[PDB]
């Protein structure tokens, strides 16, 4: 159960991340 | 530009998608 939350929390924050970079950059 | 912008918007929606999934089941 925390193995997932733990990863999808992960990549929900790195690709977002990633949309702002790309949108700016 | 828009080519980086299109796979983060799918990136973060499949990523969204995961959370969702994760913190319920």
């Amino acid at each position: 159960y925390y193995k997932e939350i733990a990863h999808a929390l992960f990549s929900a924050l790195f690709a977002l991340s990633e949309l702002y970079i790309a949108v700016r950059y």
